[PDB]
């Protein structure tokens, strides 16, 4: 039976390095660090997110707040409070969360954030600047993706990878950090890494999948990953959490079934989610202290 | 047996589109592109591929000079120039050529490029927006390896693609327009993308190849690809340039030959098409679309 990873305690324990790393910059005499939320509309999953957020600020001796705005908000509007934002010596951290409403382009509001204070390491210059391997300041979720594979020990030198999904704040970031090189600035897991996503037909997923040491889902589908697929004592990392039915909570993962086949898994929730909480603190305090 | 896509005939087309494109735009009162290259040093393959260059602007319609430079070259005196030519208003486009000497930081001198001039792709913006699917300035050896296979009628959408290298200037760009999604700005293959490198062991390597609809080998070894990892049909696009002794790719051609249904020559293959896209890119940044 798979060792079930859990990415609530490792991500309280990130949470305290955090903290005593703030205690220590606010004793030396800086600033305390505060972090700016920007909060758009409705989604009740983002409302969920956003507020473990501000309470890990809380935790780790971050101030913050966040700014909500309903999805009707223009978007000068938003570039408006993100310049605001930027202009203010007391905010460190801005990050917008997402998605956005249709009339909203990401990429615009992404790129408006200052990119000292870009927490989420969505603007431009920080997206290429990981994809060349230098030093960058790396999105949350794809970070605490590797954590979970570092701080557990699980090898990536010359192992298989297949990551189902490729979104640009999720999947690739996982899929490049995984396969480049572990002697470059920023190293890598030197993994040989297989992007699939929706065209990838479900057995062609499975022939990859039986290769892999170890699988990571982050393409929102209930049950996308099986026992069958997966090569045994291998590690599962769930990303996805999809909403599914009274209301419940699942990954793309069969929880059960694969547990009796990984070596290693990841539960929804209490895995992938709290590390990203994790790693957002960290890169607070990293560009609080403006190292990049 | 195995068809062999001719390089040297899909740049033909490639380069007589640019120079259709180019006189039009000539023709409707704009001033003629003008791309300069900067060259350092003696490598032969280095000056080899700036005279095909050269020699393939000036059948387009595009002007252009080599601008030559000792390797004992300093990376302030290079910066120097850059920054000139990025103010010359007759220079649209504007590429150092690599590699550069060990003694200059060729990220810092890619970066130093306007990306408006950057015809080759590399400046950090660029790598970015092509990472995020966006419109930009694709590397000229990706691209011509993409436009191989499109102009082909090789079919990527939900295909299994291996890629044997992950440098950040040919490998991971080849990788990146091959896994994304039709749909975005810049459109992709939609194929599912092994990214194989130097950690990883041969069986491993084989064991993805022997799946692979499209092998495309990009490492720099030559005989890496043999005809046992290579599935009955499948394309195989030879990215490599490699001096043995002659000048042949990664794969090993006369045996894959045999179990290929489609691959391409080296010389002769990839090599005309980075020609080819660069002249692509160069009306591209004259036109300043971007
Ligand atoms: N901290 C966390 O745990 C965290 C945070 C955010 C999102 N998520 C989850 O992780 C994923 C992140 O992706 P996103 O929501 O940004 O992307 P998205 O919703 O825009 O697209 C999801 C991805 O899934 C892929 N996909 C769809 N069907 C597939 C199939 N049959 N096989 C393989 N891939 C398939 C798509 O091609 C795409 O790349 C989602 O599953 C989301 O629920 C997790
Ligand atoms: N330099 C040029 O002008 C030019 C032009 C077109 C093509 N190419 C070819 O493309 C290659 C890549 O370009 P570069 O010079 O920027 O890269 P590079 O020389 O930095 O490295 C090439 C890649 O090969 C990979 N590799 C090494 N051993 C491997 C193995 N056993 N299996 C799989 N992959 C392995 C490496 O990990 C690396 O990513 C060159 O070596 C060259 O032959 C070069
Ligand atoms: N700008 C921007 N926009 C974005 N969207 C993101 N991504 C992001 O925030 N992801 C994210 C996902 C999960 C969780 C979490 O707390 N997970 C808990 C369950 C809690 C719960 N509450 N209700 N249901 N579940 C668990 O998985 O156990 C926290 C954050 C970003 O990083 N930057
Ligand atoms: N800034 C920058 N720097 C770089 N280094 C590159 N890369 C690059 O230019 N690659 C490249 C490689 C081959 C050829 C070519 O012409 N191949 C022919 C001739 C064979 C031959 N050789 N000698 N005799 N015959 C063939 O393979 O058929 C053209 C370009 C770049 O793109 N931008």
């Amino acid at each position: 039976e798979a060792v079930v990873i859990s990415g609530r305690k490792l991500a309280q324990q990130i949470k305290q390095e955090v903290r005593q790393e703030v205690e220590e910059w606010v004793a030396s005499g800086n600033k305390r660090p505060h972090l700016s939320v920007i909060l758009v509309g409705e989604n009740p999953a983002s409302h969920s997110y956003v507020l473990n957020k501000t309470r890990a600020a809380a935790v780790v001796g971050i101030n913050s707040e966040t700014i909500m705005k309903p999805a009707s908000i223009s978007e000068e509007e938003l570039l408006n409070l993100i310049n605001k934002l930027n202009n203010d010596d007391n905010v460190d951290g801005l990050l917008v969360q997402l998605p956005l409403p249709e009339h909203i382009d990401e990429r615009r509001i992404c790129n408006a954030v200052s990119p000292d204070k870009d927490v989420d390491g969505f603007h431009v210059i920080n997206v290429g600047r990981m994809c060349l391997d230098q030093y960058s300041m790396l999105p949350a979720t794809p970070w605490g993706v590797w954590e979970i594979i570092k701080r557990t020990g699980i090898p990536t030198l010359g192992k298989n990878v297949v990551v189902a999904g490729r979104s640009k704040n999720v999947g690739m970031p996982i899929a490049m950090l995984l396969h480049t090189d572990g002697a470059h600035e920023r190293p890598g897991g030197d993994a040989t890494v297989t992007i699939s996503h929706r065209y990838t037909p479900k057995e062609q997923l499975k022939k990859h999948t039986i290769l892999a040491d170890i699988v990571i889902s982050a393409a929102g589908i209930p049950n996308l990953i099986t026992a069958d697929m997966i090569k045994e004592g291998a590690a599962v990392i769930d990303v996805g959490i999809n909403r599914v039915h009274k209301p419940k909570l699942v990954g793309d993962v069969d929880f059960e079934g694969v547990r009796q086949k990984a070596g290693y898994i990841t539960p929804v929730p209490g895995g992938v989610g709290p590390m990203t909480v994790a790693m957002l603190m960290k890169n607070t305090i990293i560009a609080a202290k403006k190292v990049l």
